[PDB]
C-alpha cells in the first residue's frame, strides 16, 4: 500500500498516480508522455482547477534513482494541493490561476532498478553500443553546452553524458513536453538530492543569466522561508560556483528555452544519511519543501 512517509516502489507509485487522480478529478489529470527504455510510463499529474488558457509551473521528481526523497517530495507535494485546495487561501488562490505540471519519476528505470538491485544506482538503464556498460547520467543528457564540461564520454562513468544530447527516451519526453508547451510554462523546478541548496543557471559555465540578480533574491527568500519551519539551513546560488561546472543540465536547458524562473532543488541532508535518507525524515523535509516552492510559486503568480 502507498504512504506518504514511506518510499514507495514503482509499482506502488504508478498505482497511486491513478488512485489519487480518479479521487480528485476536478484538481488533477493524468497524462503519459512518453515511455521510457524499458517500457514503463512517464505519467505527469496536472494538478490545478480546470480552466482555459492557464499559465504553469513544472515541477519533477526522480531524475536520478537514488534521491529517493526526490520522489517522496512530488507524491506530498499533490496530497497537500488537494487536501489544502479551498481551505488554505495561497494554495487555493494558486490552482485558481495556474496548473502545477507534476512529472512524479522521470528515471523509472533507474529507480525500480534501485528497489531490485543496487540501491546507489543513478543513471537510466539504457544499454550502450560496443560495451556491457549500462545507462546515461539524465541531468548531462540535456542541450546546454552538451558534455563540454564536467561530464563523462564514457558509457561506464556515472556522469556518462549520453551518445547525443536528448538520446535518452525520457529526457527527449521532458524536452519534448516542455518544448510543446512553452508559452504558458513560466517557471521549472527540478527536485534532486542531498545538499540542502537551490541552484539556478548556470551550471555549464561560468556566465551569469540575466537575471541573476531576482534569481539570487528569489532563491535568498526561498531559502529563508524553508528555515522557519524546522531550522533547516540551504546555501543557493549560481550551479557552476555553487557545486561545480557541469553541462547538460535541465535547469540550464529550460532557462535557455525563456523559462525565466529555473531552479534545481537539493534536499535534505548534507551528508550525515546522504542519498539513504531515513524514512523518519520523509515528513519534514516535505513540509519546509513546501515552503520554498509555494513562496516561488507565490512569487511568480504576482509577476506574470
Ligand atoms: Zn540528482
Amino acid at each position: 500500500g502507498h504512504s506518504y512517509e514511506k518510499y514507495n516502489n514503482w509499482e506502488t507509485i504508478e498505482a497511486w498516480t491513478k488512485q489519487v487522480t480518479s479521487e480528485n478529478p476536478d484538481l488533477i489529470s493524468r497524462t503519459a508522455i512518453g515511455t521510457t527504455f524499458l517500457g514503463n510510463n512517464i505519467y505527469l499529474l496536472k494538478v490545478g482547477k480546470p480552466g482555459p488558457n492557464k499559465p504553469a509551473i513544472f515541477m519533477d521528481c526522480g531524475f536520478h534513482a537514488r534521491e529517493w526523497i526526490s520522489h517522496a517530495f512530488c507524491q506530498w507535494f499533490v496530497r497537500e494541493a488537494v487536501l489544502t485546495y479551498g481551505y488554505e487561501s495561497h494554495m487555493t488562490e494558486f490552482l485558481n490561476k495556474l496548473d502545477f505540471y507534476v512529472l512524479p519519476v522521470l528515471n523509472i528505470d533507474g529507480y525500480i532498478y534501485t528497489w531490485t538491485k543496487n540501491r546507489m544506482w543513478r543513471k537510466t538503464r539504457s544499454t550502450n553500443a560496443g560495451t556491457t556498460c549500462i545507462g546515461t547520467d539524465p541531468n548531462r543528457n540535456f542541450d546546454a553546452g552538451w558534455c563540454t564540461t564536467g561530464a563523462s564520454t564514457d558509457p561506464c562513468d556515472e556522469t556518462y553524458c549520453g551518445s547525443a544530447a536528448e538520446s535518452e527516451k525520457e529526457t527527449k519526453a521532458l524536452a519534448d513536453f516542455i518544448r510543446n508547451n512553452l508559452s504558458s510554462i513560466k517557471a521549472y523546478l527540478t527536485i534532486h538530492s542531498y545538499s540542502q541548496m537551490i541552484l539556478y543557471p548556470y551550471s555549464y559555465d561560468y556566465k551569469l543569466p540575466e537575471n541573476n540578480a531576482e534569481l539570487n533574491n528569489l532563491a535568498k527568500a526561498a531559502v529563508k522561508e524553508l528555515a522557519t519551519l524546522y531550522g533547516t539551513k540551504y546555501t543557493y546560488g549560481p550551479g557552476a560556483t555553487t557545486i561545480y561546472p557541469a553541462a547538460g543540465g535541465s535547469d540550464d536547458w529550460a532557462y535557455d528555452q525563456g523559462i525565466k524562473y529555473s531552479f534545481t532543488f537539493e534536499l535534505r541532508d548534507k551528508g550525515r544519511y546522504g542519498f539513504i535518507l531515513p524514512e523518519s525524515q520523509i515528513q519534514a523535509t516535505c513540509e519546509e519543501t513546501m515552503l520554498a516552492i509555494k513562496y516561488v510559486t507565490n512569487y511568480v503568480l504576482g509577476h506574470l
